């Protein structure tokens, strides 16, 4: 049906008179061009929903094969405008094969060209998981994806949001092309730092706190507060591990992507969905995006039934990425960062390019109740039952009082400098743009 | 004291081997190079004698060093892990040095194998680091203790050989040295194919198949009927995602990583921590130049908990990834069934794979003919009476069949190169991989 023509959503997506066809136009079910997203070469494919409701077969994989390899040897941004029931059945493993073809070409081109999904009607089968190989994916809200075993029905704003495959939701499908654009040129337009730029949008984050550092508090407007007044923080899985919030913005104009602990859910803890960290950090990583990483983060929770697999194996993959980042990522310490969560948090022993922390912040092993219930087990065993409690509390009170902090932390040298938190912004500019491209 | 970490490094290394990396002090740490078998080897071993074994500056100090020693020389390192974690009075300083342990072992990955041996207690930094390892080799009398700011305190047997971070674990201490020490030759001893030691060791793997294809069996005979008859298969996480089978082996002599559907469980099918479980494995082969045999029986793949999608997504895709990158040679062999995206997941022809066996009665599609009918002819069926539309259904199979599934139009296609006689799989598998080059595809 006309609305689901493949040029006319092609054309949408792409700058008015900048397409060109990549192969003649016939019923194979894709249609791939090359046009530009707001100056930039880009390649892209659309499944044709008007031909066997996208139903991809040999013919129309070739057709995205082909895409990659040209957008593989030009490297340009690649993006996939999806609407699909999935393979050709009649085909067999013709198609099935053919499908596996396009997975083998979006490994190849994974972490080398940017490529970005648009989900903007039915997909099932290949056509689902196509978009799972890619970079970013953006869902229009019409958009249904169907998977089953030898079984899931759902929109995104009913089912994908909250399982983190789709990163962005959009208002509609119009609006949906519109962030892919934005995320091409996020990817190809990073721009560069500007000092001054970065020191006018200052403010005092600080006051985005609340008043116990013991209390839970939203993140996401100190994320808001560092990056461009009036320029969109295109958050990445925002319903789907909610301790963790993940996206790319502009700082002073130049790209960065942003990781933050949110105390709003799980106390700003880690566990094993949120260690989206780690794929998020990979993604920057492979595409020259410095990071700005704001830390505030008591520890990490086992799963469901109290189960400890998936967060020690995630977080391994946390620590990887991070050890291994070669972009410049910057630490910020707002609050609180203990133990292994903080290991794990791009820290000094992690090659962060530069740890920042606000004046308040609290840097140690282990929570004070927990340090002191060890440091000072004989006074604590010897005590009446009836007093234990109450010793162990003063304790805790003023080890929290004279130990963690900042000045110690300084000292040892896992903190870089302790700053006034009303130049969070351009400091974090300063330490980015004084950092190497690459290295670290 | 059994726990004297000179005495644990000897019980280790070949006898005399030992020669250490520092002047033995309180540190809480004691590495020493060695050999394994003839092969220059690096090990550490916490000290559980000297404040349970808590890990401090200088102790971690000489673990990075060791590290450092065991990148240059290109050997392998293993960690002897007894230790409550960090020292709590060290603070920060200790913090910072766990986390250059990490660091170290990050550096180390990939690029020399890294196996781990717990023996005693571990919390903390040390039961961390050994997740940062290649393998994960548990004693059985070693207890673990992880916590959030509930909590969990196990064994090997109670926890977690079912978790997936245990790789392999012991009868005793001595026996899970006698483990690393294995693991140490099937990493740096690869050995070499032989075409006759292969064929002398041939049986009708097939015969281990249940006469019907719709019902359940175990995989592990018939990895066990390929491998070298009287060499160990060191399978990993034997009971953490069961429905997947990986190990590492021999085949006549050669170091081998095998990856095995096994439809003991779940029929089979793929799904969150099965493809985790081969993704990590896949990797970990590529990485050290062993080859893989992929033994393909799977009809589809599973959702988590209630039925959650998320993770089967997410690993499926390392998997695929995984297998596309993958440069080392790695042949499948279909036994029975093999069914759409997993069909493509495991080791497919799309993704590269060296060579694709199949066995005569084999079937790779889409998916099965039923289903495939219950779409393709989907007006037939509904426009069919009630009492005549099941009849019409298994005749319109039976006729999909003959034309869709069996190896002949798989080999014509190109999916499956070669159908064989399951008589000679074991030697027809060793051929394969053995002409395969070290590197590419
Ligand atoms: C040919 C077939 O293609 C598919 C179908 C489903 C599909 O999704 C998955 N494939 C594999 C796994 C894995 F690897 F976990 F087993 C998971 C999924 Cl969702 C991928 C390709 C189709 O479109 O019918
Ligand atoms: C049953 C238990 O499973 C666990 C327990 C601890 C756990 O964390 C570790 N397990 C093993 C090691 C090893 F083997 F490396 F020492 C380390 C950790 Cl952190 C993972 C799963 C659970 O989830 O409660
Ligand atoms: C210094 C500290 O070292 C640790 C402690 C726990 C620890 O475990 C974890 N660290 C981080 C995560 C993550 F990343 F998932 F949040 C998980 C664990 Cl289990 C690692 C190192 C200690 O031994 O007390
Ligand atoms: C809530 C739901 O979560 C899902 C549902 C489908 C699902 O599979 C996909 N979801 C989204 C896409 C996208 F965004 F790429 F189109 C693809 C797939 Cl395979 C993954 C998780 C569930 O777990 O049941």
């Amino acid at each position: 049906l006309d609305p689901r023509d493949p040029l006319l959503r092609l054309s949408n997506f792409f700058d008015d008179g900048s397409v060109e066809l990549l192969h003649e136009r016939d019923r194979s079910g894709v249609l791939a061009a090359a046009g530009t997203v707001n100056g930039v070469r880009t390649i892209a494919f659309c499944t044709d929903g008007t031909v066997m409701g996208g139903a991809m077969g040999v013919e129309g994989c070739t057709h995205i094969v082909n895409a990659y390899d040209t957008a593989i040897e030009d490297q340009s941004p690649i993006v996939g405008i999806w609407h699909s029931g999935g393979a050709r059945l009649a085909e067999g493993v013709r198609a099935l094969h053919a499908v596996g073809q396009v997975f083998e070409a979006m490994i190849r081109a994974s972490g080398y060209i940017p490529q970005i999904s648009v989900v903007v009607g039915f997909a099932a089968g290949g056509a689902a998981y196509g978009p799972a190989l890619t970079d970013v994916v953006v869902m229009a809200p019409e958009s249904r994806v169907f998977v089953t075993g030898p079984a899931s029905l759902g929109g995104p704003e009913t089912h994908h949001k909250k399982s983190g495959v789709c990163h962005i939701v959009a208002d509609d499908e119009l609006d949906a092309y519109d962030r892919g654009r934005r995320l091409v040129g996020l990817f190809c337009q990073q721009g560069h730092f500007d000092r001054s730029k970065a020191e006018a949008g200052d403010t005092d984050i600080h006051a985005l706190l609340p008043e116990s550092s013991r209390r839970a508090y939203d993140v996401r407007p100190i994320v808001t507060a560092i990056l461009d007044a009036d320029t969109p923080f295109d958050e990445f899985q925002a319903n789907w591990a909610p301790s963790m919030v993940v996206g790319l913005g502009r700082l002073s104009g130049r790209t960065v992507g942003v990781l933050a602990n949110n105390p709003l859910r799980l106390g700003g803890c880690l566990n094993s969905e949120s260690a989206k960290a780690a794929r998020f950090v990979r993604l920057c990583d492979a595409f020259g995006i410095p990071l700005v990483v704001v830390v505030d983060v008591p520890g990490y929770l086992p799963g469901v039934d109290q189960e400890w697999g998936g967060v020690v194996r995630r977080g391994a993959k946390l620590l990887h990425a991070f050890g291994e980042c070669t972009v410049p990522r910057v630490t910020l310490v707002t609050r609180k960062t203990y133990g292994g969560a903080y290991i794990a948090m791009n820290s000094r022993s992690l090659n962060a390019t530069k740890v920042f922390a606000w004046p308040d912040a609290e840097v140690a092993v282990m929570g004070a109740k927990a340090a002191v219930g060890i440091l000072h087990k004989k006074k604590l065993a010897a005590a009446p039952e009836h007093e234990r409690e109450a010793l162990h509390d003063q304790l805790a009170a003023e080890h929290e009082r004279i130990a963690g902090g900042v000045d110690s932390a300084l000292d040892i040298g896992v903190v870089d400098e302790k700053i006034d938190p009303a130049h969070t912004r351009s400091k974090l500019t300063e330490a980015l743009a004084q950092a190497p491209a690459r290295r670290g």
